[PDB]
């Protein structure tokens, strides 16, 4: 349900669902906690993780 991307310039966000990626247009799409829509450039991306519920082990 959250993800968690790690941009290039090093900034933290939080994400509502996997975010997608276009092969053809570099673009990386996602929606962040506002519900609001946005897109960024694939190459802006450092990680994309899925985020765990809670610590364990």
């Amino acid at each position: 349900t959250n993800y968690v991307m790690t941009t290039k310039n090093g900034q933290t966000i939080v994400t509502q669902g996997k975010p997608q990626l276009d092969k053809e247009t570099g673009m990386t799409s996602y929606t962040d906690q506002e519900g609001n829509q946005r897109e960024i450039n694939s190459n802006d991306v450092a990680q994309l993780i899925k985020a765990d519920l809670e610590h364990h082990h």
